[PDB]
């Protein structure tokens, strides 16, 4: 008995990373908190447990103005936010050509609004095999279908011939391809695409396109780029997206979730680069539109915020320092993990930065079912384990992947 | 030149609010708020020409911990909001049968999901020839078709067979029809529906769903709820929606913007009220969907905010106390304005309630263009001049009506 339209009518949400999340905290309340490990969500807590709110970041936001906290700001976003994100973003690397921003709800509403306008219904859009869940959702609830490639090889390396294949496939079918890449620091595996291998991904998409029938539009969730690297190492691959043929637009979802701890929030920008200025005015002028029909505004204060701090070099650097310490605190609790996972014998994916690690099992729901007997509560997807790495102080992260691992010799795993 | 999806292609923006309040806020910057008549944005300033921020509301959301202040929030929203958004938005007035809310980008989100998923394709959408010009961008950015029905007979009174009419031609064309009423305190006239309206409405609905043919879906926009009258009489409606045939779904679109004056905090809720329990179950879960599918998540300190002062008594009385001062002051400026409007003969839309009022007339654009030239900001929509009381102090609003009457005297458009 439904009265909702025909493509609604089947909808409901399993939503493992939320509920897993509540009964971690729920074994933390009543129990305490040190005799439980929290591995669900994508949120840093220090090595005492406490969500951290970067101090720099929380000063400026709790100093606004009445009229920054509820002032209402533009459709588009607030320009300073728009030009200090592609400020941040880019670096020393922002691409030549013509750059347009939207503001965005999280990287959520870049991806959305990437998809409703570059994609037509039905059609179906490309990710690496290794993804976050909800892109999922954003193609389906839209009559999308979201399709995979395998991101490694047989040694871990980019899989070229998978994409290619795969694109090729899109390709002949329809008009628009569009692919996501989620990079540097790839949710759930913390894999990120090296320069070589963006050399050949352009090489090869410039060569589909000077076939003449299709254009591609690249989208890049870069939400993790701030717990990846090197500031300039992690950015130098922006550069490679200056004078691409125009048929192919690239659109970098940049996201202040990770970057300023700000979650509850919902604030990103989607960037668009073009050859082409018209292109690039399209992009800015559809995604106002779709904007104005969804949200219609973005929040103001986590706009006014990150904007005022990046305009500021005292402030800024400040920041910078203060969320390289908690990066460098997680770059540690990974090699603690990447260490005993090696010595005791565990499969983990190749991380090079971001909040997760991800121990590859075709068992993942069991093999977390028992690790909620442990008081050890982490992520369960189709392909393994995710645990949040960002999550989990120094005190639990060493013996954690014996733990782990001791669980899945006992089941057959 | 372009690369964007085919139905994507041309979308552009013209986008008047925004603009011309950008031109305010320069203009009042420097020369002083005291000096600019800004009838531009939905926000409340106080005689000063001060935004206001309740004190109640601004203390509780600033003294937050920083885990309400950063935390992620489930994906339908925080259960204390839901809960708390339903028992201030109905009051004594719940209706009876099965209800589910869903957190949503402010009354934009709500109705982005509505549209989203009771309506198929091109189908057309019904809302008053007055509306938020919001509404038609929804339906068209997604393929949907916003048409109109006009609101007032020639007494100014709810205009009940232009409405049935419409409602036929969209029932004739399609299985669903989805129909957006922006009650109590319309955007743009300020307009209420009567409750003997809402009587007979309801009971062409009910008339309507009985032939099998058809489901409507009663989208109310609420923004205005607690500008509009007393508590419980501008409440009194919502006990209409019991037990309606389940052919009949009803969604509550609520915002905090204009209740809790976060203004640009686009922060609602969408409460589906249905008498079958499937129906309401339905509308949680394909709308938890779209929510995850878009936004993923709403603000979260915006909704502990509310929740919290709604559920501690002592609070909830006084952030209301402080409220109600405020909505006297925006009363005594719509009183102002419509006495001096009738001396003068200038024509204005009723204005029951809400931050906006309404000069008809199909030369805005010229108008507001030469009020400008006298520090004096408007809004210009296609059919009429609009006017935001919310940000007009009183001594302001004295004499507001002449200058308009003036204006298009002297550019000869009466
Ligand atoms: O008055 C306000 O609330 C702000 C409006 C604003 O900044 C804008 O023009 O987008
Ligand atoms: O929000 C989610 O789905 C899970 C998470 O931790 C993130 O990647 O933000
Ligand atoms: O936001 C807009 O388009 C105009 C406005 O003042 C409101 O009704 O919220
Ligand atoms: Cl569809």
């Amino acid at each position: 008995t439904s009265v909702a339209a025909k493509h609604a009518k089947g909808k409901k949400l399993k939503d493992v990373i939320f509920v897993t999340a509540g009964q971690a905290q729920a074994d933390a309340k009543e129990n305490g908190r040190e005799n439980v490990v929290n591995g669900t969500l994508g949120a840093i807590h220090d090595e005492e447990g406490n969500l951290v709110f970067l101090k720099t970041v929380k000063e400026e936001y709790l100093s606004l103005s009445d009229s920054e906290h509820v002032g209402y700001a533009p459709i588009a976003g607030i320009p300073d936010f728009l030009c200090a994100a592609e400020k941040e973003c880019f670096g020393n690397f922002r691409p030549e050509g013509h750059i347009r921003s939207i503001a965005t709800a999280g990287g959520t509403g870049g991806i959305h609004h990437l998809i409703h306008n570059y994609t037509e219904p039905g059609d179906e859009v490309l990710t690496a095999d290794w993804y976050w869940g909800a892109y999922r959702v954003i193609c389906s609830d839209t009559g999308r279908t979201l399709v995979t490639y395998s991101l490694f090889d047989e040694h871990n390396n980019f899989n070229h011939e998978a994409f290619q294949n795969r694109v090729n496939e899109l390709a002949a079918k329809q008009t628009n391809v569009v692919v996501i890449f989620n990079t540097p620091g790839n949710n759930p595996t913390g894999y990120s695409i090296e320069d070589k291998d963006w050399d050949s991904i352009l090489n090869f998409l410039k060569d589909l396109v000077a076939i003449g029938r299709n254009n591609v539009i690249i989208g890049i969730d870069v939400a993790y780029l701030d717990y990846s690297g090197e500031k300039d190492e992690v950015r130098a691959f922006f550069n490679k997206f200056s004078h691409l043929p125009k048929e192919i637009l690239t659109c970098v979802c940049y996201s202040l979730s990770k970057g300023f701890t700000m979650y509850g929030q919902r604030v990103g920008a989607m960037i668009g680069i073009s050859d082409d200025e018209e292109i690039a005015d399209e992009f800015f002028e559809v995604n106002k539109s779709t904007s104005r029909a969804t949200w219609s505004n973005i929040c103001r204060p986590a706009m006014r915020t990150m904007a005022n701090i990046v305009a500021d070099p005292a402030k800024f650097k400040e920041y910078e320092a203060e969320r390289n310490c908690y990066y460098q605190l997680i770059r540690d609790r990974a090699d603690i993990f990447k260490q005993e996972a090696a010595q005791v014998g565990l499969p983990m994916l190749p991380y090079r930065g971001g909040f997760f690690i991800t121990i590859p099992t075709d068992s993942a729901n069991a093999i977390c079912e028992e690790l909620k007997k442990e008081h050890i509560y982490v992520i369960a997807l189709a392909n393994g384990i995710r645990i949040a790495a960002c999550g989990i102080p120094k005190c639990q992260m060493t013996g954690l992947a014996e733990k782990i691992y001791n669980a899945m010799k006992s089941l057959g795993k």
